């Protein structure tokens, strides 16, 4: 059943607008296959139509803003881009329609609304671009009848192994199509619907905008040549409108030009389902889609007091519908550092300068190719899989869809190596290198980030011991599917906890450390003396200057998230060896938190060095790392440490501000210093984990029980209203907040942790 549980989910999630790093386009998850990619632009000069033209995501002045007003990877949804620069508003609608052998078919709207300021006759050029991958798969645009270009749809044929036959269709479409007297309509035709179908290597497909310009240039080249000149030019709209010269090849660009309001469709049909699809499947599919999420979103993500009220269900339907919209399919090569150079250990004092030169040896090379299907934090700014990031992602698409969020968590897993390492980054194929510095690519083998997907398989263990719809629960509704799935994951989370063990072990025995145990004792590797990007908290104060001995309190916290887990799910698999190994490692760690970390002067956990004498020193920086045991669930509930965290974490004067809990303590002496990345701003990841915890302590019998109930209500209401006064003001989530003013700064469109919020609402953990 496992098996059949397995196929049916492949067929469904196989389509997608898996390209959030692009406005609008689809791919199925499949490496090299068929793509395809939406362009718009006005046109009101020669020159402009460069600067204007839209296509991968960005977010500036003349974006007002864009994202998924409703989304569900099974069925699709509607898109909202709001472009200032271009006068537009444009929706986008995604919807599938299961059927046949090959994954189904699927349909897109795409509707422009020129805006009040827009001139009511404004050009715009707007463009379908279409790419197959493959060795043996076929493309072909079917001719037009007229001269010049299509009065009707444009009909794309094309096989592939994986995909079958099919039919892709671009509708004619509604609105004025402007029409030009210039001579030149003698060769080019007045205006029409055009299409170029091209071929060039496979592994540049992905490069529309160049292909495109290319195109065009090629395009203004012939006018120059057949005296087309500026004593009498053509109509720039018309200058930049592609001769049609449709076709076989790889690349199929379909152009039309519209003068105010537009409106096309396009119609994936799967030749192995049944009828093709039409225009008329598409408006009932997109009206259906939208009853479902309504129904699903009332079930799944209940809004508690005071969030009752239909400003804030408005809220919680967006930012949600941006994290679980921006899910893309990512595959292609990585650069990773494979050398293994032993300045990599860091060993010895100084050692952040002995790790640069081994850097600057470049030994990186690609390798692959990997694939990941993955939220990402952010479509303009961060579009790509991060490892810390994604366990954060999941936790509400979780609640949506427990089958999508184990797929999910399968897709990353499926990428660790033999060592137990899975890249703190992926950056997948030439297409995600273009957006990154080069620098900035290399992974390295070294490199740790918290391990934060375990969190979401432990609410996926919790329910599971406590059609489209039936498939998105059937890994907790059919126990025996859910364990085959613990049982084929679980040797690749040993696997990555010995990797911790072995690669981040800090340094307990060649110092006069006394602990209860000489194990338990851990170190981010990759700190340099400003940062530990590797910890995910970047510029979060630690020990000056970075040393051997240091020992990291967050890490070792993690690693008792992970033991936890281990204990959970080897005991359904009855692990019994492993569960007894594991058992006495979380007692080990729960001691050498205090033994190690505990400061009885601060009154709070913190991370630890060693002197210039030798000697094991606490460093505390009062802010996040200091409650890192709290926020991991490490703590007893009577706990007199415990206590003292509540203490500090109400603490006005400290991290407690009216807009959440700030990073850093107001008190420390590096607040708001250098980059003030993690060194006081707001976090909502950081924030869910504190909220999670003062809940639990606040329902259940103990001493503490109160003062967390009084915490656990006000954060939810500080850390929801702050987010939510910014959706309202700026339509954006944002990366992190300020604590003085209550400012979203950073990154825009971060959906992204900060959509935590809609399940900071719902309650009930
Ligand atoms: O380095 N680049 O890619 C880069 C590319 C371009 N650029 C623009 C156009 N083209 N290239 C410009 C600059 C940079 N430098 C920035 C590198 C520092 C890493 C950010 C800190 N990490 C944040 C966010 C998460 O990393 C992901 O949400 C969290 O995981 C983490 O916890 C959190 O602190
Ligand atoms: C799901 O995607 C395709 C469709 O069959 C296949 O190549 C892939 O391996 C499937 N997953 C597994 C592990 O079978």
């Amino acid at each position: 059943l496992h098996s059949e549980i397995g196929r049916l989910n492949n067929q469904s999630l196989l389509w997608g607008p898996y390209r959030p790093n692009i406005y609008f386009g689809t791919r199925p998850r499949i490496g090299k296959s068929l793509m395809t990619g939406l362009m718009w632009g006005k046109i009101e000069s020669y020159t402009d139509f460069q600067h204007t033209v839209r296509y991968t995501c960005e977010q500036n002045e003349g974006m007002k803003g864009y994202g998924w007003d409703e989304y569900d990877p099974r069925r699709g949804g509607i898109q909202s881009i709001h472009d200032i620069q271009n006068g537009l508003d444009i929706t986008t609608s995604f919807v599938k329609i299961p059927g046949g052998a090959h994954g189904g078919s699927w349909a897109a709207r795409i509707k422009g609304t020129l805006n009040d300021d827009a001139p009511k006759d404004q050009k715009t050029i707007v463009v379908f671009y279409v790419s197959q991958e493959g060795e043996n798969s076929e493309l072909e645009a079917v001719p037009s009848e007229n001269e010049f270009g299509y009065e009707g749809d444009v009909i794309l044929k094309g096989r592939s192994e994986a995909l079958g036959n099919y039919k892709l269709v671009v509708t004619k479409g509604k609105g004025v199509i402007p029409q030009s007297d210039h001579d030149l309509s003698r060769l080019r035709g007045p205006g029409q619907t055009v299409v170029q179908s091209l071929t060039y290597p496979d592994e540049v497909l992905w490069q529309a905008k160049p292909i495109l310009f290319q195109q065009l240039k090629a395009g203004i080249d012939w006018l120059v040549e057949n005296k087309y000149d500026v004593a009498d030019p053509p109509p720039p709209w018309q200058v930049y409108l592609l001769a049609n010269k449709p076709g076989s090849g790889n690349v199929h660009i379909v152009q039309k030009v519209f003068e105010g309001d537009f409106e096309f469709d396009i119609l994936f049909s799967s030749e192995s389902a049944g009828k093709e699809v039409t225009s008329k499947d598409l408006e009932r599919e997109v009206k259906q889609a939208t009853e479902v999420f309504g129904e699903r979103f009332a079930r799944v993500f209940d809004l508690k007091a005071p969030f009752q009220g239909d400003n804030y269900k408005k809220f919680g339907k967006s930012m949600f519908s941006n994290l679980i919209g921006g899910i893309g399919y990512f595959y292609g090569h990585s650069l990773v550092d494979r050398s293994y150079a032993p300045e990599y250990d860091e060993e010895n004092e100084g050692f952040w300068e002995d790790a640069a030169e081994a850097r600057a040896r470049h030994q990186e090379a690609l390798e692959g190719p990997y694939e990941l299907f993955t939220s990402i934090p952010s479509r303009p700014f961060f579009p790509r899989g991060f490892l810390w990031d994604e366990g954060f992602h999941l936790l509400p698409i979780a609640d949506w869809d427990i089958d999508l969020a184990l797929e999910i968590i399968k897709s990353w897993y499926n990428l660790m190596d033999e060592d137990g390492w899975i890249a703190r980054e992926q950056i997948l194929g030439a297409e995600a290198r273009s957006k990154v510095p080069k620098e900035f690519q290399t992974q390295y083998p070294h490199y740790a980030n918290p391990p934060t997907l375990f969190l979401v398989l432990d609410n996926f263990v919790e329910r599971l011991r406590k059609l489209d719809e039936t498939l998105s629960t059937a890994s907790v509704d059919n126990p025996e599917v859910g364990l085959e799935y613990l049982r084929r994951l679980y040797p690749l989370l040993r696997r990555q906890f010995d990797w911790f063990r072995k690669t981040q072990a800090g340094d307990i025995k060649s110092y006069d450390r006394e602990a209860y145990s000489t194990k338990e004792a851990y170190r981010w590797r990759g700190r340099t003396v400003s940062h530990c990007l590797t910890s995910g908290l970047d510029d979060y104060p630690r020990p000056q200057p970075p040393h051997p001995g240091e020992l990291h309190v967050d890490l070792m916290s993690w690693v008792g998230v992970m033991v936890k887990s281990l204990i959970s799910i080897g005991s359904l698999l009855g692990a019994t060896e492993d569960v007894e190994f594991y058992t006495k490692v979380l007692d080990a760690i729960e001691h050498n938190l205090d033994d190690l970390h505990w400061s009885e002067k601060e009154g709070c956990y913190c991370d630890a060095t060693i002197d210039e004498f030798e000697e094991h020193k606490l460093v505390c920086h009062k802010g996040y790392i200091s409650l890192f045991p709290f926020l991991t669930g490490l703590l007893k509930p009577d706990s007199p440490k415990l206590g003292k965290l509540l203490a500090l974490i109400g603490d006005e004067s400290e991290l407690w501000s009216p807009y959440g809990l700030r990073s850093l303590s107001k008190k420390d002496e590096f607040y708001g210093t250098a980059e003030n990345y993690w060194r006081s701003p707001v976090w909502i990841n950081i924030n869910y984990l504190a909220i999670v915890q003062l809940y639990n302590i606040a329902t259940q019998d103990g001493p503490y029980k109160e003062t967390a109930r009084d915490l656990y209500t006000r954060l939810r209401k500080n850390i929801v209203e702050t987010v939510y006064r910014n959706w309202e003001e700026t339509g954006f989530a944002w990366e992190q907040y300020n604590p003085e003013t209550g400012k979203g700064q950073r990154t825009q469109h971060f959906t992204g942790w900060t959509s935590l919020v809609v399940k900071i609402m719902s309650g009930h953990h």
